[PDB]
């Protein structure tokens, strides 16, 4: 447990990101990535209605877009795992090279256009995990969420999403509708109260309607033996108007909970960056999220559970997003800088950090900055 971090800043020195990408997911498809069988505090629990991480810290959505590293990548010391985003059919994504770092300040860019095997490949992945899990005792507490999208070329979301909810809603803990990805024109346009409040209500009577077409109670195969929740993840690239705006639809549809936030198309204080196209994440971002999640949290008048993205690298980062108003935190960039150690560090770090601030859990923590 040393080899791959002489392994990973080499990969940051002479080797593409998303040949990185596919490395890692080569080396989990096969099994042979690191395990972190040791047992999590239970001060450092958390949950988002009957939702009951072991931990804090689960991977982010984009990471295992297929989800065929599912059980490798949790046994790294993850909570849960976010698949995807799936669109109903399979898309190459946008042109490569679509990935590249800056290791200087700890950010990425990237252009993917939601490249995945499509929903169906990607259910039959997920069902593989679901049968595994059965047999085993370990994943038997792990929470599984989908990222559900639309096809470049689809000219409803809705028809999209109703696709996915039929095909993956029964393997899933939870869905998450991804209204906020800026590399497939123009997704973030459903944002607008109106398109967000039809969409919200679409898929939460989607997944209602699974139940309503049988007998079995057996038809939940998954971690809860429930209905996924809805989940929604925001872009930060919105003014004022448009987040209170978003925040009365939140209440008045009654989403689960809400992924603050994706990759930003803000950032030009970057020179590795100037010529390229994306969404910026990491470090960089990491400011923004966090007052974003205060003004989410205070917008929503703490009824809306909150999912952390991304800036997160440290117990300190955790730790201020739990604080702004967040109950889980998810991690990417710090998996591409960190590597194999991020969950293990990670959770170390937020158990230092709780006793040191003065805390019985982390519960006690979650909108500590609001008073
Ligand atoms: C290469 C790459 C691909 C991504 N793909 C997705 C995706 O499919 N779905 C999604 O919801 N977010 C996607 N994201 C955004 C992440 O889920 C995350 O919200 C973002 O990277 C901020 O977290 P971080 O600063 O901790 O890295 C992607 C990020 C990267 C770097
Ligand atoms: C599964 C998602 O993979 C990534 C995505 C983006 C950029 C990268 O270049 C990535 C890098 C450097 N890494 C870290 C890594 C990659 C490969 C190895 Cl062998 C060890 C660590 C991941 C997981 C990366
Ligand atoms: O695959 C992508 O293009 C992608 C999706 C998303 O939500 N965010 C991101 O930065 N990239």
């Amino acid at each position: 447990f040393f080899l791959y971090d002489i392994f990973l800043k080499f990969c940051l020195k002479y080797i593409d990101g998303e040949i990185c990408h596919d490395l890692f997911l080569l080396l989990g498809k096969y099994n042979i990535l690191p395990y972190d069988t040791s047992n999590d505090s239970i001060y450092a629990c958390t949950n988002i209605k009957h939702l009951d991480f072991i931990n804090p810290f689960g991977v982010a959505a984009g990471f295992d877009k297929n989800g065929v590293c599912i059980d490798s990548i949790l046994k790294l010391g993850f909570s849960f795992i976010e698949i995807g985003t799936i669109t109903p059919r399979g898309q190459t994504g946008n042109a490569k090279p679509r990935i590249f770092r800056d290791v200087e300040s700890r950010s990425i860019i990237n252009s993917c256009g939601f490249n995945n095997m499509g929903c169906d490949k990607v259910t039959e992945n997920l069902i593989l995990f679901r049968k595994r899990q059965e047999e085993d005792k370990l994943l038997s507490k792990h929470i599984v969420g989908v990222s559900i999208g639309k096809n470049k070329d689809t000219v409803n979301i809705v028809d999209d999403l109703k696709y996915c909810i039929n095909k993956i809603g029964r393997y899933a803990d939870y869905i998450a509708i991804n209204v906020s990805s800026p590399n497939t024109p123009g997704l973030r346009d459903n944002q607008e109260a109106g398109k967000l409040k039809n969409i919200i209500l679409s898929v939460k009577e989607e997944i209602d309607n699974l139940e309503k077409n049988n007998i079995m109670n057996f038809l939940w195969f998954n971690t809860t033996k429930k209905k996924p929740l809805v989940f929604v993840k925001l872009a930060p690239d919105l003014n004022q108007e448009q987040k209170k705006e978003i925040a009365d639809v939140l209440l008045e549809t009654n989403i689960d909970g809400m992924i603050i936030s994706n990759t930003t198309t803000q950032i030009n204080d970057i020179k590795s960056f100037e010529n390229k196209k994306g969404g910026v994440s990491g470090a960089k971002l990491k400011d923004i999220s966090t007052k974003f999640i205060c003004e989410m949290y205070n917008y929503t008048n703490k009824q809306i559970p909150i999912i952390a993205s991304g800036g997160i690298f440290s117990g300190l980062d955790a730790l201020e997003k739990i604080e702004a108003g967040a109950s889980v935190c998810q991690l990417y960039s710090c998996l591409v800088f960190n590597g194999m150690k991020s969950a293990v560090q990670i959770k170390r770090e937020l158990n230092h950090l709780l006793y040191q601030r003065g805390y019985y859990n982390l519960k006690e923590a979650i909108g500590r900055k609001h008073s």
